[PDB]
């Protein structure tokens, strides 16, 4: 009917763990976010916690800017009660939805025209305490018995370890997908796992979940590892391509202006990790 452009399903990332900005950089990026955003962000502690928040406020703006074609100053972004970033009510799309997650090295987003969507990454590492087995025993009650039973079948600890971020993520996505937040109960979702194995440079597309014992036909995954050792988890409720955009700060800053004025209190205000052991 009408001369415009059509929405399609957005995957990007951002690396926030070796992005580097110069001092007036990051103050322009502080200046081009809300307010009360601003705020959060400056009561980190930690500088690598700062930038992944940073980025993801960066990326859910350009999206609306240029996928909704507002002006970013006139982005009006709110937080459902129990923080999920929303889109203030009225673009012109049936269910026009994002949802972001930032671990590991990277900020990711997923975002949809219809299909109600959620996010989420896992970085896999050894143990911060324990064993292998003694992690898994502690974290026993996130994951059914069928889901354990494919987790624990490999004979490599360290796959099994892959195994388990692999399918925290996807629990994770569908609880971001939904909004819920804190206490929905994960011995209702069971994943089953498709396939075993997953190689860098695809998106898999066959894992299915039953929720309360039943198969949840409505719902699609898409997995992918962004690197070697980062999982990407995307939940979708009823000519594609899926895979991840790598963004850098220039497109970040693609559509932004300045909102607040400059705010030197918010440099050289967070600690950084390569000041301490990293033990736990
Ligand atoms: C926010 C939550 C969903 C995950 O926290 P997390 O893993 O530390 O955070 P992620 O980086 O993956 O995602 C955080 C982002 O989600 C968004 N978000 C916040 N609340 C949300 C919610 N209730 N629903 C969906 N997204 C939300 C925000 O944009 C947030 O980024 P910000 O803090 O920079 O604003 C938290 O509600 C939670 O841990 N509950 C689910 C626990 C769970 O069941 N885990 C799976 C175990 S197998
Ligand atoms: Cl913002
Ligand atoms: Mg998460």
């Amino acid at each position: 009917l009408y001369f415009q452009g059509h929405m399609e399903g957005v995957r990007w990332a951002f690396s926030c763990g070796t992005w580097l900005p110069s001092r007036a950089e990051w103050l322009l990026a502080v200046r081009s976010i809300q307010p009360e955003e601003k705020e959060r962000i400056g009561q980190f502690v930690f500088a690598r916690d700062a930038k992944a928040a940073m980025a993801g406020r960066l990326m859910i703006r350009k999206l609306v800017a240029e996928k909704l074609n507002i002006p970013w100053n006139h982005i009006r972004l709110q937080r459902t009660a129990k923080g999920k970033p929303v889109l203030a009510k009225d673009n012109p799309y049936p269910n026009f939805n994002f949802n972001i997650s930032h671990q590991g090295d990277y900020a990711v987003l997923a975002a949809e025209p219809e299909l109600q969507v959620g996010i989420d990454i896992m970085k896999t590492s050894f143990p911060g305490r324990g064993s292998i087995p003694e992690f898994f025993h502690i974290m026993k009650r996130k994951f059914t018995n069928k889901e354990w039973e494919t987790i624990r079948s490999f004979k490599d600890e360290w796959t099994q370890l892959d195994m388990f971020y692999r399918n925290w993520a996807l629990k994770e996505s569908f609880i971001k997908a939904i909004g819920v937040g804190l206490g929905f109960e994960l011995q209702r979702l069971e994943f089953d796992l498709s396939p075993l194995n997953l190689d860098i440079g695809q998106v898999y597309k066959e894992t299915r979940l039953f929720l309360d014992g039943e198969e949840e036909k409505e719902w699609a995954f898409e997995e992918s590892k962004i690197d070697e050792h980062h999982f990407v988890a995307v939940a979708l409720r009823k000519p594609t391509q899926r895979q991840f955009t790598i963004l850098n700060f220039n497109d970040l800053m693609s559509s932004a202006v300045p909102m607040t004025p400059e705010d030197p209190s918010f440099w050289d205000c967070f600690c950084f990790t390569e000041e301490i052991p990293i033990r736990n």
